[PDB]
RNA sequence: GCCCGGAUAGCUCAGUCGGUAGAGCAGGGGAUUGAAAAUCCCCGUGUCCUUGGUUCGAUUCCGAGUCCGGGCACCA
């Protein structure tokens, strides 16, 4: 899908749109291999932009270049950690090893983009996560320091659904012996550090990061606190589905 | 993955069983001016996306393909 009724609300026509995004996994996969950033979902995004290169009549009175591609993958560390005991940092290394892996079971698209006309770049976990930490986990929890603002709502409900999560995942294997204190505060851990991914992305990444869903939780509270007022945070939604195969070049098996 | 709409003049779209599809823009020709600029008037051979059927005949009715959207399922 696409809202161009929200283009016209920045108002910025006629030249390349810088845009972002930014993917994500879960623990257990609920939807197994379905999943954000499908082959379908990979595809779709390349449609979409190369939509506003055709009507050059139409789109002057919508274009799609330079365009970067954000990875989560220090993200859902602690959501892994439960199965073994392993280590802390070897939980990081798995998950950012499977986010990797994406990020190869999925290259052709990405390298396609780039002879579709958009630019492609490949942010990871430390990429991002290895500068600036401090300072924004502070103003994280200086905001979350009062059951005045929202924050504790959004707080409050991201607990909610990674509750539902890990008392799902455990109900399998009571052999993780975590505490429900742990499994709250390591959800709230990866919350803080998705609400401080709206600082460092916004401010390592210029004008818009797209996500298929809406991701409004931190990402909103931060933003139109700092990026709002120096590097304008506009979240577009993306909506595909299966139905009819499109064209896809060079769609085949590597040999 | 499942389910629901559209494509018509060059372009926008309006056309409701199946009863020779027309309003806007554009564009050509005019009258009048010395000439243009406003105003009036004339002007559409459109397989309604191709290709198989009912009918007396199908725009929209049934089958096959091409291209644009929607509603769900999965939220994280
Ligand atoms: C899921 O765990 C999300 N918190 C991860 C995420 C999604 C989109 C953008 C940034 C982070």
């Amino acid at each position: 899908g696409l809202e161009q009724f929200i283009l016209e609300n920045s108002l910025i026509k006629n030249k390349p749109i810088k845009i972002v995004i930014g993917i994500s996994m879960q623990s257990p996969h609920q939807i197994s291999n379905e999943h954000k950033q499908s082959g379908d979902s990979f595809r779709a995004f390349v449609d979409l932009l190369r939509k506003t290169n055709e009507q050059c009549i139409r789109d002057e009175n919508i274009r799609i270049s330079e365009l970067i591609v954000v990875i989560t993958d220090g993200l859902h560390r602690h959501n892994l950690r439960l199965y073994k005991n392993v280590s802390t940092t070897e939980a990081e290394s798995e998950a950012a090893g499977l986010g990797q892996k994406w990020v190869a079971d999925n290259r052709q698209f990405l390298e396609a983009i780039g002879q579709c006309g958009i630019s492609y770049k490949v942010i990871h976990w430390e990429e991002l996560k290895s500068v600036a930490f401090n300072r924004y986990l502070q103003i994280v929890e200086e905001e979350y320091e009062k059951p005045n603002s929202e924050f504790r709502s959004i707080i409050d409900n991201l607990t909610q659904t990674h509750l539902e999560k890990l008392v799902n995942f455990l109900l399998e294997t009571r052999d993780s012996s975590f505490t429900q204190e742990d499994c709250v505060s390591a959800t709230r851990k990866y919350l803080l550090e998705e609400a401080a991914s709206a600082f460092e992305f916004a401010s390592l990444k210029a004008d818009g990061m797209t996500y298929p869903g809406p991701c409004s939780p931190g990402f909103k509270y931060i933003y139109d606190t700092y990026l709002s007022e120096s590097n304008p945070l506009p979240f577009i939604e993306y909506g595909m589905r299966g139905g009819k195969k499109l064209p896809s070049f060079w769609k085949e098996e590597s040999p």
